[PDB]
RNA sequence: UUCACAGU
RNA sequence: UCUGUGAAA
């Protein structure tokens, strides 16, 4: 429970294709890096000004001290230089004027990047954190100041209007990684909102729709002040006669010929005097449109008015104010690229880039190479899917879909009594409307296997989350034993987050919600997939894995677990789901409320310890193995999450039984990062989007130089580039070869019961997330209130309500 | 709140 | 959480 196990092999399965990786080669040097950290007071200023300080220090004591080494820093407390400075264990402390700080600074240690080097050969076994840390910070020093960071990409202005003063900046993500052999530079690209560096008066003419500013010869009305100042409160403007910058944080009613302010004269006296007034006598500016408001900046009572012709939109202030649609939708232009699109954009970046003659880069004697690296990778083989009726129909995914048609649910559930609860006007959700939808959905239904065959026993109009209640009840106790209440929705509304607390936590009542707009107008996909979720609430299965198709590790009683944890931006709700059944379709769930934005799974043990005498219950055998499949952890915190969850795994199994020590493989599924994977061939692109077809893998020169990692894109991409989902074996007590893990990862990813396609992620973990949301939904309404308020009802903890 | 994918 | 695309020919 310390170490992550070693690459076992690399896998072979699969037809290969050729790919290119946005991971791009680096040459770095064996020398050893000094780290020392800084102490600098005032230390609560911000990150660019520290970095300033820090520059002014280095080019200051320059025959002193630093001489002609270039250290890069963190923006924190982190300086590394290539070659050692005058310095001891001591903190030595110096004075740096900023056109005054103190800056402490000591000798912490030395990073060598030979054993780095080591990591990446067959020499350690390891690859130590701060080398590439250091390295990073190397890499970043320049970028940090001569570009804008949001994040940890840096953006900058194009060579991109959005209207009302905004634009589209493009930007980068840059971060070093190890891999085999050499080290990468993994580089992205994206983009966002800013505001324009124009003068305010522009930015008046784009707000209030302006060509001209002698458009508005007169004063501004009420509600063009309004506006105007709600769009341009908060930002930070800089004046031009002169310089300053100032914070705006309001508009004047008054025009500047006539806002007063109090001046304070030489005597000490002060007189009230207009903006116009004195920006005539004092700076000698004849305000061109003394007409317009001021705007106030400062604080409060200070009285600081400054005139529009005289600021502009300071740049480098990303607009986080949700943007019109036509902007929005010149901004999804930008921003979701084709793959050989952003393949091409990445390209050309790298191919004009800055790196190679970075003075700081070249400093610690780093080149990075301008081309992507090419990769082989390989298409897995789909798994075939089992269906069932008479024909048991097998479907074979084509670029990770499949459909229905002239197929049956392997289980289907015959709907004898379900109620219908419209939550709609009725004047706009009528009665046909609904009988329409009902015979309809009915003829899906008996289509797919899961007959509905009789009309609803119930059905009424209602309004009000406080309706919903009193209604369910009275349908528990009306109707024996029904199976489902469809219920009609109008809409984002609160009702919905009822509907699931009455129904899955206080009635354990199986509940089906549909919007209002897809009851008047159905379709035939829109009614299947609503019945794949219907079946799978009521118990049945829509499909397995073809039985012969599985690999080697079903030959022995196996549970799948998945588990994550979502966080408020208010407690943190940690999930964990196991498979039941050997096929794998049908998971159990868990859930837990816990400490604000804990990543670590507190209550794990228990929850474990729930799934394993579920599974035995449903399978009458105890696993031999199990899978856990962990999402949405990072590398930093590695360490902690397998040290406390895998010990939390294997107390719950010690705590079973006595000598039951089965299996764990510990993998983490993320989906989050910057790796992006492009067809070398053209005639390999996927669809409009041209992405890498579902099932691509690679485990080869971009993953990790020893451990066990490899890149799995599951799903075909619909839009925009695919986003390869990256499994990390933190732990393998089962011996797992890299193909057999692989090709188990992606069958796990074609048993996702809400759709017949290939996902993302493996279901374990879909299902988790699912489970984690649900419960956010059902605390909407002390912490072991909470539990309880996340806690199903006795006739759900058997069920798939997540669905 | 039919669903997946993709952006933030 | 929102936003967008997709389930013509």
């Amino acid at each position: 429970a310390f170490k992550p196990p070693p690459r076992p092999d690399f896998g072979t399965s699969g037809r290969t294709i050729k790919l290119q990786a946005n991971f791009f080669e680096m040459d770095i040097p064996k020398i050893d890096i000094y780290h020392y950290e800084l102490d600098i007071k005032p230390e609560k200023c911000p990150r660019r000004v520290n970095r300033e300080i820090v520059e002014h220090m280095v080019q200051h004591f320059k025959t002193q001290i630093f001489g002609d080494r270039k250290p890069v820093f963190d923006g924190r407390k982190n300086l590394y230089t290539a070659m050692p400075l005058p310095i001891g264990r001591d903190k030595v402390e110096l004075e740096v004027t900023l056109p005054i700080f103190k800056v402490s600074i000591k000798w912490v240690s030395c990073v060598s990047l030979q054993a780095l080097h080591d990591a990446l050969s067959g020499r350690l076994p390891s690859v130590p954190f701060e080398t590439i840390q250091a390295l990073d910070v190397v890499m970043r020093h320049l970028p940090s100041m001569r570009y804008t960071p949001v994040g940890r990409s840096f953006f900058t202005a194009s060579e991109n209007p959005l209207g009302g003063g905004r634009e589209v900046w493009f930007g980068f993500h840059q971060s070093v990684r190890p891999s085999l052999w050499k080290m990468m530079l993994n580089i992205d690209v994206s983009a966002t909102a800013f505001y324009k560096a124009q003068p305010v008066i522009e930015f008046v003419c784009e707000v209030l729709d302006f060509k001209s500013i002698e458009e508005q010869q007169k004063p501004l009305t009420d509600s063009q002040r309004v506006k105007f100042t709600k769009e341009i409160k908060g930002l930070k403007v800089e004046i031009t006669h002169c310089k300053r910058k100032y914070r705006v944080c309001n508009v004047t009613r008054r025009p500047a010929s006539h806002q007063t302010f109090p001046l304070q004269q030489e005597s000490g006296q002060t007189v009230e005097c207009t903006v116009a007034q004195y920006f005539k006598d004092r700076h000698k500016l004849v305000l061109r449109y003394p007409h317009l408001p001021c705007l106030q900046v400062g604080q409060e009572q200070k009285h600081t008015y400054l005139p529009l012709e005289v600021c502009n939109i300071v740049a480098g202030q990303r607009c986080i104010k949700k943007l019109t649609d036509n902007q929005t939708s010149t901004m999804i232009r930008a921003t979701a690229r084709s793959a050989p699109d952003r393949q091409e954009e990445i390209s050309k970046l790298m191919r004009s880039a800055d790196f190679n003659t970075d003075p700081y880069v070249r400093e610690f004697g780093i080149m990075v190479k301008d081309e992507m690296t090419d990769v082989t990778g390989r298409v897995l083989q789909p798994p075939s899917i089992l269906y069932g009726g008479r024909n048991k129909a097998i479907a074979t995914p084509v670029q990770g879909v499949w459909d229905m048609r002239n197929k049956q649910f392997h289980t289907g559930i015959e709907i004898k009594v379900w109620a219908i609860a419209c939550f709609a006007p009725q004047r706009q959700c009528t009665e046909v409307h609904l009988k329409s939808f009902t015979e309809q959905l009915r003829k899906i239904s008996r289509d797919a296997g899961m007959p509905i065959q009789g009309q609803p026993c119930f059905c009424k109009y209602a309004q009000g989350a406080d309706s919903v209640e009193p209604m369910f009840r009275h349908l528990k106790n009306t109707y024996a034993g029904l199976q489902l209440v469809v219920v009609i929705l109008p809409g984002k509304t609160p009702v919905y987050a009822e509907v699931k607390r009455v129904g899955d936590t206080v009635l354990g009542m199986a509940t089906q919600c549909v919007q209002m707009k897809n009851v008047q107008r159905t379709t035939p996909q829109t009614l299947s997939n609503l019945c794949l979720k219907i079946n799978v609430k009521l118990g049945g299965v829509n499909n397995i894995l073809l039985p012969q198709g599985r690999p080697p590790v079903f030959q022995q009683p196996v549970i799948f677990l998945g588990a994550d944890v979502t966080h408020p931006p208010k407690p943190s709700i940690a999930a964990v789901v196991g498979s039941m059944d050997a096929h794998p379709n049908r998971y159990c769930a868990t859930v837990r409320v816990q400490q604000h934005r804990q990543e670590i799974i507190q209550d794990l043990a228990a929850m474990v310890r729930e799934l394993l005498i579920q599974f035995y219950k449903s399978t009458r055998f105890k696993p031999t193995r199990i899978i856990f499949y962990r999402a949405g952890v990072s590398e930093g915190q590695f360490q902690q999450v397998l040290h406390h969850e895998l010990l939390a795994i294997r107390e719950a199994c010690i705590k079973l039984e006595k000598d039951y020590q089965p299996g764990i493989t510990f993998i983490v599924v993320q989906k989050r990062h910057h790796t992006r994977l492009f067809c070398t061939d053209k005639n390999e692109r996927v669809g409009k989007s041209g992405n890498i077809p579902a099932g691509t893998t690679v485990d080869t020169k971009i993953t990790h130089p020893t451990e066990f990692d490899f890149y799995l894109c599951s799903h075909a991409g619909i839009q925009g580039t695919s986003r390869p989902s990256h499994y990390h074996v933190l732990w393998d007590d089962n011996r797992f070869s890299s193909d057999e893990l692989q090709i188990l990862t992606y069958q796990l990813c074609h048993t996702y019961v809400r759709c017949t396609r290939s996902v993302s992620i493996p279901a374990p973990a879909y299902y988790a997330h699912l489970v984690a949301f649900r419960a956010r939904y059902h605390l909407v309404d002390d912490h072991q209130a909470l539990a309880k308020a996340v806690q199903v009802h006795q006739d759900t903890l058997r069920t798939m309500y997540f669905a």
